[PDB]
């Protein structure tokens, strides 16, 4: 199969990424045939054949509840060799062009659109309702649109007169070429956070809608949920995971052992409102190189309906062939990755109505066995602004979710302030500061401890010790498998903050009037704090501020004035 051009330096069998001609030819190339970069004179080789069209995508109806591979084919039923079902990538369709969608028109004849505005509606569904819009670059009047009715994708449901007179047909799908950013009005700042419900992340690490975060690879995929956890929860209302199988018998799990997934917030498959981009070892170099804009372009169009979608990355190993060298090290492979993480923003997005959507990005990386730094976990750090730090120590103490609060950081901390200041609790800031600080020196102060003993150590010392390991039992573990800790509000967040903060407060105030700290950690209310997370009621959580105060108080009764 593989012909002339000096023995073709890389993998021929259902691969990409073909570079011949003369000047600076790059890419693009499906198994004969592919334009993109401008053919018409790059025939070299054995006989090349070009449709004009890019690395398009298809984007329309049935993009949920359907499995890729990474450049959108198939939910394959296949076999396997020796271990078990496996993934190749068969050329079939990507929308079936079959299925009768039922379309909602939301313009009458006459109406003057521009690229984005929605023009109709599609129930696709349970959850999401699809919105059909005008592609990007076509304006003008609608003189033709469809009727309340059943119509498959090909159907033309709209016809435009752009200004210069062309009518454009418009159906209820669109292509886009991948490795071009869909679009929009203006880039926002970060401002709105993307709520977990996880008390640490949004707490101490938030993510921004429209941010960039990281989750490191020390993997046990097993000893760690809180992927799963930010897929289920996080407010956005559509999902795209590149589910990068590769890891044992991952994608035998990550096949139809999803659909009985449930989505927490609706009670419907988590499917419903997901799109699998699967990334497995027999698949070629460049079907897994072009996930990620596979990945991001269905999700660029997500947020152009208006919708907060996440992006879920999935590493494991997956350094490039990339063995062709001709022109020094082209070690340059990180600024295709900001790239990639740059698409990522809170948008205002196209159309002739003022519409907002996001896409964040969670990265989730994972290195060649140790050494956090063999590159790839290295480039990553400095382009992403959230990194949450698995840690395998504290996966094995149990604490969970084994986020290290000590080598994690956000830089979107001072950028959500404000929503959680307004919206939830003006003290949101002040609290998490406080929180860390008393963590930082429980930090340093364990260090000394080890070396000089437990026993010299003052009670002020002890007492900030006390709070620390509270604030630690109490509030950043939480449980994913509990009916009530599975999701913790923004409201609830803030109350258990409150309560163990102003158990410090009354703490350090005991102390300066000489009540022992064994009498702190023997008060009642401690144990009933220690209970906070499993209580769904936050008026009940919320007294425990007076039940405090009473206990302390009472406490000041049984010594002096």
């Amino acid at each position: 199969d593989g012909m002339k051009g000096a023995k073709m330096y890389e993998v021929v069998r259902v691969g990409e990424l073909g570079l011949i001609g003369e000047i600076i030819r790059l890419e693009g190339d499906k198994a004969v045939i592919q334009v993109y970069e401008e053919t018409a004179g790059v025939r070299p080789g054995e006989p090349v054949v070009g449709t004009g069209a890019s690395l398009s995508v298809e984007l329309g109806p049935r993009l949920l509840t359907s499995i890729y591979d990474g450049i959108q084919r198939p939910l394959e039923v296949i076999r396997e060799k020796t271990g078990d079902f496996i993934a190749r990538g068969v050329t079939a369709p990507a929308l079936p062009r079959d299925k009768k969608w039922h379309f909602i028109p939301k313009a009458k004849v006459g109406d003057k659109v521009v690229g984005g505005d929605i023009i109709g509606e599609v129930p696709e569904t349970s959850i999401i309702v699809h919105k059909i819009m005008v592609p990007p670059g076509i304006e003008g009047e609608i003189v033709e649109i469809a009727e309340e009715g059943d119509y498959t994708i090909e159907e033309v449901i709209a016809k435009v007169k752009t200004p210069s007179g062309e009518i454009k047909e418009l159906k209820m799908y669109q292509r886009w070429p991948v490795r071009v950013k869909r679009p929009y009005k203006e880039k926002l700042p970060p401002e709105v956070p993307l709520i977990t419900g996880q008390r640490v992340i949004d707490t101490f690490f938030p993510q921004a809608k429209g941010g960039t975060a990281a989750i490191p690879g020390p993997f046990g995929s097993a000893k760690t949920v809180t992927q799963h956890q930010l897929a289920k929860w996080s407010d956005a209302q559509v999902v795209i995971y590149i589910g990068c199988g590769e890891r044992g018998n991952e994608m035998t799990d990550v096949l139809e052992e999803f659909p009985k997934l449930k989505d927490p917030k609706t009670g419907k498959p988590l499917m419903e409102r997901t799109v699998l981009i699967a990334n497995t070892s027999n698949m070629p170099v460049a079907a897994r190189e072009a996930s990620i804009y596979t990945g991001i372009t269905i999700a660029e169009y997500f947020r152009d309906m208006g919708y907060d979608v996440a992006l879920m990355a999935d590493s494991t190993s997956r350094w490039a062939e990339a063995l062709r060298e001709i022109s020094g090290y082209p070690a340059y492979l990180a600024s295709k990755l900001a790239e990639f993480y740059e698409r990522a923003g809170r948008v205002v997005t196209l159309g002739s109505d003022y519409r907002v959507g996001s896409v964040s990005v969670i990265g989730a990386v994972s290195p060649p066995g140790g050494d956090f730094s063999e590159p790839v976990v290295q480039n990553t750090l400095r382009v992403v602004k959230v990194f949450w730090a698995l840690d395998a120590d504290l996966a094995r103490r149990r604490h969970f979710p084994a986020i290290n609060w000590l080598t994690s950081y956000s830089l979107y901390v001072d950028a959500v302030k404000d929503w959680w200041h307004k919206n939830i609790d003006p003290e949101w800031k002040a609290m998490r500061d406080k929180a860390m600080a008393l963590l930082q020196k429980e930090s340093e102060l364990q260090e000394i401890v080890r070396i000089v003993g437990p026993d010299a150590l003052p009670e002020r010392e002890r007492a900030i010790l006390l709070v620390a390991r509270m604030l630690r039992e109490d509030y950043l573990q939480q449980d994913a498998f509990d009916e009530v800790d599975t999701y913790c509000p923004p409201e609830k967040q803030v109350t258990m903050m409150r309560v163990l903060l102003n158990f410090y407060d009354k703490t350090m105030e005991a102390i300066n009037r000489g009540v022992p700290l064994e009498e702190i950690a023997k008060l009642p209310v401690r144990e009933e704090i220690g209970r906070m997370k499993f209580e769904r009621d936050v008026s009940k959580i919320r007294s425990l501020i007076d039940k405090t105060n009473e206990q302390f108080e009472e406490l000041f009764k049984k010594y002096g004035a």
